[PDB]
């Protein structure tokens, strides 16, 4: 059986781990959010052939700098996230996370994730949001950020009402997907 | 350079061809629709490498039978369509379009698509649609119709909405991936 790893880093708080549960369970965690991050597996059909999704989530505080690259190993392809709703999350990209991901796994592609879009129309939320003058991250600004941070592609979505959701990891797979050739792989090394 | 065909087949009326602009353009052609049976071509990235995505528009109309089958060989995957809100074309799946294809291009993956998926909760449709003896097919209808007659997988959309759009294309490619060595290949041939 073929196997693809992703990875998903990005600030705390972003929604890294409710995009994961509303994808793997087709079910948004209204209830207890597992406030403990974890592991999952999801089997996808490509060409007709089964193949392993391994997901893994990850913690975006300072003090995981030195335990989070212990999952880097073996990664296909990371997705790193940002809040389209917190500019805090989506400059900590360019600074913190694409670095990060570059420097260990320079080979290994990425792509760029817009998460919580559902926030954006919300005008409960761009009412505090005003509170510093800003305004919700827009998909060019990000879709400018990808192109300048090299990312594979932009993608956002909404892990509450799954809109894009699928997509997001069906461009994860499509990005991952290796190449036969003398293992001419992007698969993260030590 | 590395290439897969698409052919879109189903009755008239059940928006092929809205579903092939609006996914290439971004846009639904809520103005008017373009007459002429065209096939369009999309650059995707798969694995850091460029494809060419060719979509082929059909003419589902009785009158061409014996000229539609044309357009199917080299065909990587086909999208069998009908709309969720007509019966008709739900029916016509099992009883004409996958016969054909399948008599054609027996070793050619497809999927269901169930099209205008906005329609379903749309009140003036559903009336009219009651008042006939009748009612919207449901995704799990659809799925059992996908399992019996062994499609690759259900997926449905609104080329109005652009609901689920993407993913209709994102599962039609990793269906369509072909494998290493040309002997499993699954493109229709004559
Ligand atoms: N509400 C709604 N109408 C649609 C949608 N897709 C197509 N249509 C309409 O369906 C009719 C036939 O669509 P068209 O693409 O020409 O059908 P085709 O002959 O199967 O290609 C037209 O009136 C379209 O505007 C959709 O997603 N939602
Ligand atoms: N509106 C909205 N809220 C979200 C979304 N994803 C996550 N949240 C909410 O955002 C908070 C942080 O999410 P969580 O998964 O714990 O983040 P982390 N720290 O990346 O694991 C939670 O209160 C959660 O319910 C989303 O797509 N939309
Ligand atoms: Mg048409």
């Amino acid at each position: 059986m073929q196997t693809i790893k992703c990875v998903v880093v990005g600030d705390v708080a972003v929604g890294k781990t409710c995009l994961l549960i509303s994808y793997t369970t087709n079910k948004f965690p209204s209830e207890y959010v597992p406030t403990v991050f974890d592991n999952y597996a999801v089997t996808v059909m490509i060409g007709g052939e089964p193949y392993t999704l391994g997901l893994f989530d990850t913690a975006g505080q300072e003090d995981y700098d030195r335990l989070r690259p212990l999952s880097y190993p073996q990664t296909d392809v990371f997705l790193v996230c940002f809040s389209v709703v917190s500019p805090s999350s989506f400059e900590n990209v360019k600074e913190k996370w694409v670095p990060e991901i570059t420097h260990h796994c320079p080979k290994t592609p990425f792509l760029l994730v817009g998460t919580q879009i559902d926030l954006r129309d919300d005008p409960s939320t761009i009412e505090k949001l005003a509170k510093n003058k800003q305004k919700p991250i827009t998909p060019e600004t990000a879709e400018k950020l990808a192109r300048d941070l090299k990312a594979v592609k932009y993608v956002e979505c909404s892990a509450l009402t799954q809109k894009g959701l699928k997509n997001v990891f069906d461009e994860a797979i499509l990005a991952a997907l290796e190449p036969p050739e003398p293992k001419k792989s992007r698969r993260c090394v030590l």
